[PDB]
DNA sequence: CGGCATACG
DNA sequence: CGTAT
DNA sequence: GCCG
């Protein structure tokens, strides 16, 4: 009744088990902070199963036969159903380790490994990091400077304004080039913490060298507060107008040749768990190797040509899911 | 028990 | 090491 | 942590 892979089932953005899924996702996050990628995956998958259910779980027996619910995830749900709270989840929430690792890893430029090292050095607050700035990368300095703005959600109205300024720069850099909104906003989210755009051109090869030309033009317009600088992905901080002022916003720009555009669109539309599950399914169930550039048959040694996302789902034997149902 | 997605900067 | 879905 |  419930398939084992997230790419085999629709997952809407809003659902009927929000509290249960949130709790499991705390444990997934905490597992990641400790480097337990396997446990993170299981808790992520179990949470996603609940998002895909058609009604609320009210009794423990409703978990029977659901994939990725074993002793541990079932106990979490059982405690939430019985008491409205799971002691393990609450212990994680208030732990100094969890709170500090969450604070540090949310900094642009800081991953689990860096945050863990700082935690082991005794560091706990953003101001702790500010007081020792020689130990920071330029990327981390920017993440810390802009951390407050970057913690504030971006609205869809903001996204539309950003897309227009990106299109202007892209049109000068390469007439005919197109800009597509991807990521969480393409899946229907009304807010987000970053904006994702995918850029291509209908004439194969014309997109070569495009991203530097786009970045130089955005920078000349005074819109780039931070970027790394040939390349095809740019992780930027943009200056976004606001009433009488402005705010910093994370924007990612990606270029792909049109032959690869369906694969890049699929990959950059997510969710992250949906894409991991889709690539796992492709390799393990179909023997095909999927990434954001293409889909490879290692037996024939050939790449599948796709003209659409629909093509890719068909080539994997999966029912098509629109972006709004990929919220795994 | 092995496996857990797969890239680019 | 960081970044992304 | 869970699946096959
Ligand atoms: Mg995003
Ligand atoms: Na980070
Ligand atoms: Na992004």
């Amino acid at each position: 009744w419930m398939p084992a892979y997230a790419c085999q089932r629709p997952t809407p953005l809003t659902h009927h088990n929000t509290g249960l899924s949130e709790a499991l996702e705390i444990l997934a996050e905490a597992a990641g902070f400790e480097g337990s990628e396997g446990r993170l995956l299981t808790f992520c998958r179990a949470a996603s199963v609940l998002k895909a259910l058609p009604s609320p779980v009210t009794t423990l027996s409703q978990l029977q036969g659901l994939p990725h619910f074993g002793e541990h995830s079932s106990r979490v749900v059982q405690e939430l159903l019985e008491h409205g709270v799971c002691e393990e989840v609450e212990r994680v929430r208030r732990s100094e380790r969890y709170q500090t690792m969450k604070l540090f890893t949310q900094i642009f430029g800081v991953g689990v490994k860096t945050a863990d090292r700082w935690y082991r050095e005794g560091l706990r607050t953003l101001d702790d990091l500010r007081e020792q700035p020689q130990k920071l990368t330029q990327q981390q300095k920017a993440g810390l400077q802009h951390h407050q703005d970057l913690s504030t959600p971006v609205l869809r109205s903001d996204v539309d304004a950003l897309q227009q300024v990106v299109e202007e720069a892209v049109g000068q850099a390469l007439p005919g080039a197109t800009v597509t909104l991807t990521g969480g906003f393409r899946r229907g989210k009304l807010q987000g913490h970053d904006v994702d755009f995918l850029i291509t051109h209908p004439k194969e090869g014309q997109e070569a060298g495009l991203l530097p030309r786009v970045m130089c033009r955005l920078q000349d317009q005074g819109l780039i507060l931070y970027h790394q600088h040939a390349f095809e992905r740019s992780f930027c901080i943009f200056r976004l107008p606001q009433p009488g002022s402005w705010k910093a916003v994370r924007v990612d720009l990606v270029v792909a040749p049109v032959s690869q555009f369906p694969f890049a669109l699929l990959g950059w539309t997510g969710s992250k768990l949906f894409q991991r599950e889709l690539r796992r399914f492709s390799r393990k169930e179909k023997g095909l190797w999927l990434n954001s550039h293409g889909l490879f048959d290692p037996e024939q040694k050939t790449f599948f040509q796709a003209a659409s996302e629909e093509d890719i789902f068909r080539h994997l034997g999966l029912e098509y899911l629109p972006p709004e149902q990929r919220n795994a």
